[PDB]
């Protein structure tokens, strides 16, 4: 059978057969008994629930991409089955090019009846919720993602269990490592992916995010980024712990029976019967073998920089950490581990050489590094590449500062937003 072509939502007529089949599917699924496995809620429950937290969904570890590919495929197969449109292909939302939520999902009605794709009380993606260039920009974000050659950096690193002393890095194929989290989140996860989830509001910031039908457009694009990454020539992890992991009874088939897939089942979109409408050819970017070896040792756990008793980052008082290296010092990364983020804080902004940074400093500032966003049980961690910002600033000597600004939820008084405290901040020079 010819491959199904997952297509960009932009430009689709509202009755486009692909879009129409999905809308029809969400309507069917919402009309079913929501206590059954074969229902809109039953499908979402495999991801997580509003009041129970995450179930099988991985956040903050290297199973992020493969599990969501199987999750999207689970929905895609159900659409074809329940609607009869056998050639259905899940559309995707390219937020890099289209910064607002797609038309088909903001419309309250379709064809006289209420629109199953609609969710009430979403945030309009403007103002503090805008998908700006620092979140989804082609040069600022996407090009950085595609330049990464190491999978654990690109698609988040291996799981770590911090409910034990000392922390236990993943050492088995037990499926408990999938929702474990504890890894270092890459650009893809903690900038465009998490910010879209947080900014949309309603269901998307929660563990029940698939209850918003736009979840599939968002993760269709994430899956496209992974496919695009591979198509450029980038290699997935060759670690047996990643390749061998199974997702036992994580998914539900169109008849309401649980089924199993694994990472190795979900490596090729062509093997699952689909492709994307736009896909580049290989770019022949050489991979540095020394860089990969150093990174691999980092992820099976370099100056540690977090000083002070109870160090904290607020909206007006940034967490400042001074780094000092030997004279003459090429890539520089920062590891921010186990970040306690209160409910009142929506994101963290990273600066260098701006010890007086605050929430009002614009991201066009030359000291701006990146925006970090996480889904608020394991704590989040991330790695931040400072190289580009250091080069842009023409760093003098071998010392600088890292400044973390806690960005409060819109409308929350800064005095009430609390403080962001990471457990450690380590800076390493990757050869």
């Amino acid at each position: 059978a010819p491959l199904r072509v997952r297509r960009n939502l932009h430009g689709m007529k509202m009755d486009d057969p692909d879009l129409s089949a999905y809308r029809e599917f969400v309507g069917i699924m919402k009309g079913k008994d929501q206590t059954q496995a074969l229902s809109w809620l039953g499908f979402a429950n495999q991801h997580g629930t509003l009041n129970g937290g995450y179930k099988y969904c991985p956040h903050g570890d290297w199973y992020f991409l493969p599990w969501h590919r199987g999750f999207v495929l689970m929905y895609e197969r159900a659409v074809a089955a329940l609607t009869g449109y056998k050639t259905f292909a899940m559309p995707y939302w390219n937020w890099t090019e289209d910064r607002l939520l797609p038309e088909a999902f903001t419309a309250k009605t379709y064809n006289g009846k209420t629109n199953p794709l609609y969710v009430p009380n979403r945030n309009e993606l403007t103002g503090p919720y805008a998908l700006t260039d620092a979140i989804v920009g082609q040069k600022e974000v996407m090009d950085k993602i595609y330049a990464e050659t190491n999978f654990e950096v690109f698609g988040t690193s291996r799981s770590v269990d911090r409910s034990v002393r000392p922390p236990l890095v993943q050492n088995s194929l037990d499926p408990k490592w999938v929702p474990m989290g504890g890894g270092n989140q890459g650009i893809l996860e903690r900038t465009p992916h998490n910010t879209v989830h947080n900014n949309i509001g309603a269901f998307m910031p929660t563990a029940a995010s698939p209850r918003d039908p736009v979840f599939m457009m968002h993760h269709g694009n994430i899956d496209r980024v992974w496919a695009t990454w591979n198509a450029l020539g980038r290699k997935n992890s060759t670690d047996p712990l990643w390749l061998g992991m199974k997702f036992p009874n994580n998914y539900i088939d169109p008849q309401g029976r649980y089924y199993t897939q694994g990472v190795s089942d979900l490596l090729s979109t062509e093997a699952l019967g689909y492709r994307y409408d736009v896909m580049p050819r290989a770019d022949n970017k050489v991979v540095n073998n020394a860089r990969a070896e150093h990174l691999l040792a980092l992820f099976k756990t370099l100056r540690s920089v977090l000083k002070g008793e109870h160090p904290v980052a607020t909206a007006v008082e940034p967490l400042n950490s001074a780094v000092q290296f030997e004279a003459g010092t090429t890539e520089v990364v920062a590891l921010i581990k186990n970040i306690r983020i209160p409910y009142n804080v929506i994101s963290i902004r990273v600066f260098v050489n701006l010890p007086n940074a605050n929430l009002d400093v614009p991201e066009t500032d030359p000291h701006f590094v990146t925006s970090l966003s996480f889904l608020t049980h394991a704590l989040p961690s991330t790695m931040v590449n400072l190289t580009d910002t250091l080069k842009a600033l023409n760093i003098r000597d071998d010392n600088f500062s890292i400044n973390l600004v806690a960005v409060p939820q819109p409308g929350v008084a800064v005095e009430s937003s609390g403080g962001v405290t990471p457990e450690s901040i380590e800076v390493a020079v990757i050869a």
